[PDB]
């Protein structure tokens, strides 16, 4: 498998409709990491998620969306207020999600588990 692959800004909501329609079309969920450039927790979970993203190659795409670099009317569609928050998206819409304040192999774990529960 690649040694990593590494995830895709979200820049707005005109970005995000069109990756959940293609993503639909393709009968896949996304997986969006919503972070911060100073959040050291989302950092530090990066890596991870990066290697997990290589584990999905081709099978389901990783996103991240800078909570204070996108516009604020996509952060509050997310429901967004911790970070990091890793989401998964499908058939157009919010499924699940995993709050990673926590050890991150262990949230990595967690984030596997909800793609399993809607891939």
């Amino acid at each position: 498998r690649p040694t990593s692959v590494e995830m895709e800004p979200i820049d707005d909501s005109h970005h995000l409709d069109k990756i959940l329609l293609q993503a639909r079309e393709l009968s896949q969920p996304i997986i969006i990491d919503w972070m911060a450039s100073w959040c050291g927790p989302c950092i530090y979970l990066k890596p991870k998620l990066e290697k997990l993203a290589a584990e999905y190659d081709t099978k389901i795409k990783f996103y991240c969306a800078d909570v204070n670099k996108v516009p604020q009317a996509l952060v509050k569609r997310g429901n967004i207020s911790k970070m990091p928050t890793i989401q998964l998206w499908k058939d157009g819409e919010m499924k699940a999600e995993v709050i990673g304040g926590h050890k991150a192999w262990l949230v990595i774990e967690e984030v596997r588990e909800m793609i399993q529960k809607f891939v």
